[PDB]
């Protein structure tokens, strides 16, 4: 039966959470977080988050029939990983298809991995270790107009981000939130150019800088503003957009700037907040409109961790500022 007409759930057979969404092969794929009810004891770590396969949704149309293609990724044949399969992304190249993901290596720390297939549907064959250099959670590879391919990630408190200031794990007992410094910049999301291969990152990895609209950084205290998890990518009118989710706070913002590495310039809201914990979204044009695809834990009854998948469509102004979204108005 067709979906997506009315911010209903799009899949309710499972739960779902985190949609990236594509246009491949002239259809929307998206490769969402596949949640489970695992038990697994709550915390601001987020170990309630304990899921361990990846199915890839597709629609021919919005509304829509949303097809299952089935488990597309299990974590028992990913080498390296221990635990914790959480939002995935994909990229398309030269007739091969990357799937992004974040998990937990066999020392508890976030890594990000590729997997591989001939099918935007998958299954996909999982490289035996992570991409060298990469950490923390939530990838997003955005393919540029000139072809260049770039992988923005990151997230703090749980994702561990805050970990990585020095380019090696701090350990377990560092830091389980961000900086700690609310009077500095906020910790800003990565970017790195993917290798021609799209196996590897192709320069060392950079910090991005969001500003306000004074040119000053967003700092710690700022939780309104500040990025917490969730990066995407997407350009209009030529330029780019960062948005993310703001965490505890819980607002998807965006930031606008003139090329991939930024600095963006912190706009506005696109979506407020939803019911559960976590929001996480993607912006994506199909024949001819602007869709956000999003989440929330409307079908559980209200559990963080049972999500499913909605999405609606967003509206860009000619001068660039996209109008806020609020989940539950109309
Ligand atoms: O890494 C992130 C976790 O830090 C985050 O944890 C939340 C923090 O606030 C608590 O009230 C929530 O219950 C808990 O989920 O969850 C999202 C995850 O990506
Ligand atoms: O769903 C698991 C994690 O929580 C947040 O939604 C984050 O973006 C994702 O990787
Ligand atoms: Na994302
Ligand atoms: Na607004």
């Amino acid at each position: 039966v067709p979906r997506g007409s009315h911010m209903e759930p799009l899949v309710t057979h499972i739960y779902t959470a985190d949609p990236s969404a594509h246009v491949f092969d002239g259809k929307v794929y998206i490769y969402p977080s596949h949640d489970i009810d695992a038990g697994t004891p709550e915390n601001d770590m987020g170990d309630h988050f304990d899921m361990r396969d990846y199915h890839v949704l597709s629609m021919n149309s919005i509304p829509g029939e949303v097809t299952d293609h089935g488990v597309a990724l299990d974590i028992k044949d990913i080498p390296w990983a221990g635990r914790q399969l959480w939002a995935p992304d994909a990229a398309s190249k030269d007739g091969k298809y990357y799937l992004y993901f974040p998990a937990k290596d066999k020392e508890d720390i976030f890594r990000i991995g590729v997997a591989v297939s001939d099918s935007p549907a998958g299954p996909f064959k999982p490289e035996s270790e992570p991409i060298k250099g990469s950490y923390s959670i939530d990838p997003a590879v955005f393919k540029d107009d000139d072809g260049k391919y770039y992988m923005y990630f990151g997230g703090i408190w749980g994702g561990q981000l805050q970990r990585w200031t020095t380019g090696e794990y701090a350990g377990h007992d560092a830091s389980k939130t961000d900086l700690e410094q609310d009077d500095a910049p906020a910790i800003g999301p990565r970017i790195a150019l993917m290798s021609d291969d799209m196996l590897s990152f192709a320069e060392p990895v950079k910090e991005i800088s969001i500003v306000d609209e004074q040119g000053n950084p967003i700092l710690g205290g700022d939780h309104d503003r500040r990025f917490f998890e969730a990066a995407w990518m997407h350009k209009y009118n030529g330029t780019y957009y960062l948005s993310y989710s703001t965490g505890d706070t819980h607002y998807i913002v965006y930031a606008t700037g003139d090329n991939p590495y930024g600095p963006f310039t912190y706009r506005g809201v696109i979506l407020n907040p939803v019911i559960g914990w976590t929001n996480h979204h993607s912006i994506v044009e199909f024949n001819g409109k602007w869709y956000l695809f999003y989440h929330d834990s409307s079908l559980s009854g209200g559990k963080t961790h049972l999500r499913c998948i909605k999405v609606t469509e967003l509206t860009h102004n000619a001068d660039g500022t996209i109008e806020t979204i609020s989940p539950y108005i109309e």
